């Protein structure tokens, strides 16, 4: 059996085990910036992700076993205003050679490819249900799974995520502590047929297309573990 | 700062880290029997609980500080008839000396008393929502909060329960992996003004005061972790 | 499976967690302070124990199995005088119920019993080797295997204990950081033949039956994890 | 504070969390063989190293803190002739993109550099005490402390390592369960002078110069744990 786990309770400004693409960064104060601020306001057409360095065994071919993981995080996502937001922050898992694939509704991740994801979405694409939400996807920007989400403008918002693998089972849920307002969605995801034996875990986001649909989308704080066995 | 954690992927048939109260028992397969079973169905006007041994540290009056901690565990609750059902289970916590209290619609909890739990509750009673219902009730057989519970006859329930102290949040969500549907809710909870120091943790749970509102109330497994710092 | 693990990096002042015994208490600064000490002196003829609340389950008789632990702590024997020494501090398990044996050289373990302890030991008896030692025993103030240990004044040691159910290993070491200094026993021991299946583990404590051979014997901090599958 | 870990009951025979470098492969079986074996028998000439893939953070200039961490491991050198043995294994730590540096006597650590190693030698060259010893080595393959070590031949060797960052202390300690047998060293050793701020951990070992000097240098499992704080 093999267990591999991790936990930052803030992030350092040159961080040698997480992996920074497109316009990620981590501030002087250790939070993990994945979308660009410039004079302290979001920007817009931004595209950033954060890759734990160590690849995670989640299944293996040969013995036939899937693993279980647990992570969780916090983050924030804060406009200048609360009607036109855009595009949302994500935790996924994919490839370890995984690179940026398409900016704005696509956050990251998806395009026109191996890639599990739970999402954090403020913006409704043609593809999205009407309201905000969060998502469960696997291979596609098409959620096949949510749950309506009242996001709360710059309030921190608490995240766990766990994987079953005896049962298949993804959850992920939303608390916000300032209001003790919660959100959860779950769905059956299969990882052997979706995602390589071999992964990288961590986070992606965009801001919009637009100037009037901008946003920070921040992560303040993270621990995984994984277990194969 | 001081770390206690324990994890039972089944229990003990005698087990001596538990201390079990009413009728509650473990089976030679190492279920937690909360309330009674004859001839494999469950009977009415049963209450048992069950105490991890180690008193936990939730916070402490000279350093001002509050614990944070996180529990899982999975149940099952299966009625012969699925209209009638009563009474439920809880995750609690008590002063270290607690004993059993009201059966039936008390859950072996409260009465006419410091607990803090999270009920999974199958009956309503003039206290209650009109639906079953999990709550986070704070010294009292009213819930604060609750969501809604489409409780799922014979499966299992997986369970998570955190509690930051940073912000005084309470969460708990349920997910049946069968199906992939989940539950949650939270609320903003002073553990400092609702308990002692110190408390012992554990499970309750009852069975009807009727024949014909009778089920089980078993633990399959449980991990706990509490830090006081 | 069933895993079972504490921290404290240091010991609260009414300990509930702990069930101290004889002479034990701890300091206001967080010291476990096992053997009496009046104005700042220790006082001999003492005997002090201390125990974690939570039976340990080391092996199961119907499954067939032995736990694996492992535990480290550090601690400080303070003399007003080096040449004349007694008599020393234990790491040990015994059954849950245990209560304090004979004082002075039996080091409130042992009498004229099921309890094996790793031993620190600060004055030769009738049946020790000469020098000071660092001992395994098993059901016996006699050590089955022993090193020879340079016992500093007043220095804080740092130990490391553990026991490998799959080959019955148990190792001990010691070391000094202030000199880096270190010393190591190992022995073959058979915890189902010496022990019940379920024990409580903890120190034990005693100073000289004489008033030129005085020691403090204190914890400062303590953690341990035992696993049985 | 960051916090990172993991553990290996046995190696895959791919492992992407691995840096292999050299000679060394993972067996069908799942033993880290670090030096050649054909046909069964160790060959000549042969260096090979293990890297876990994520960086460790061991100390930071702009906070000024140094991290502890601890490591247990255990592993076989089997040689076809008990009197003539080289070179030996080693754990060590180095700059994340450290490579394989002289074979032979230098364990394919050092040469005519910044790495941080426990040794375990088996051949006593110019610079080495007369007998085969466990040695700590602070960029130089001339140990600071060493202890002499009885090898036994084909036997599982268990290893212990811990760093405590408050007193600057490595210790390292090796029993075999075999026999109930075991040895011991430590040092005090500045990491923010030997080591720069990120490390990769691993392994390093090599076989002899000569037909009649071989042996194999196998690992069997891992476990690693460090704390920035
Ligand atoms: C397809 C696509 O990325 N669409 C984007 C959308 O995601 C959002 O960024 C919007 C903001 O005005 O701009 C475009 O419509
Ligand atoms: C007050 C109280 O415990 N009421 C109980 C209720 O909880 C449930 O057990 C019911 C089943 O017929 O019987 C009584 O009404
Ligand atoms: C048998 C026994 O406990 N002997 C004790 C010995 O352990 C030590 O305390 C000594 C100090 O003068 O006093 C007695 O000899
Ligand atoms: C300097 C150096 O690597 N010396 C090596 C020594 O380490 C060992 O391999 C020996 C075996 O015959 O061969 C050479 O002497
Ligand atoms: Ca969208
Ligand atoms: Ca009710
Ligand atoms: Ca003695
Ligand atoms: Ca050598
Ligand atoms: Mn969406
Ligand atoms: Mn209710
Ligand atoms: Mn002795
Ligand atoms: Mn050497």
């Amino acid at each position: 059996s093999e267990v591999v786990s991790f936990s930052f309770t803030k992030f350092n400004p040159n961080p040698k085990d997480i992996i920074l693409q497109g316009d990620a960064l981590v501030t002087s104060k250790g939070k993990l910036q994945l979308t660009k601020v410039k004079d302290g306001k979001p920007v817009d057409h931004s595209l950033g992700r954060a890759l734990y360095a160590a690849p995670i065994h989640i299944w293996d071919d040969s013995t036939d076993r899937v693993a279980s993981f647990a992570t969780s995080f916090s983050f924030v996502v804060e406009a200048p205003d609360e009607s036109k937001t855009a595009d949302g922050i994500a935790f996924f898992l994919a490839p370890p050679d995984t690179q940026p694939q398409k900016d704005g509704g696509f956050l990251g991740l998806f395009n026109d490819i191996q890639t599990v994801a739970v999402e954090f979405d403020t913006f409704s694409n043609t593809w999205d249900p009407s309201a905000r939400h969060i998502g469960i996807n696997v291979n596609s920007i098409e959620s096949m799974k949510y749950v309506k989400w009242g996001w709360e403008n710059g309030k921190v918002a608490n995240v766990y995520i766990s994987y079953e693998a005896s049962t298949k089972t993804l959850t992920a849920s939303l608390t916000y502590p300032s209001n003790a307002t919660s959100y959860i969605v779950s769905a059956n995801v299969d990882l052997k047929s979706a995602l390589p034996e071999w992964v990288r875990v961590g986070f992606s986001a965009t801001s919009g297309l637009s100037r009037d649909h901008v946003e920070t989308h921040d992560v303040l704080d993270w621990s995984f573990t994984s277990t194969l066995q």
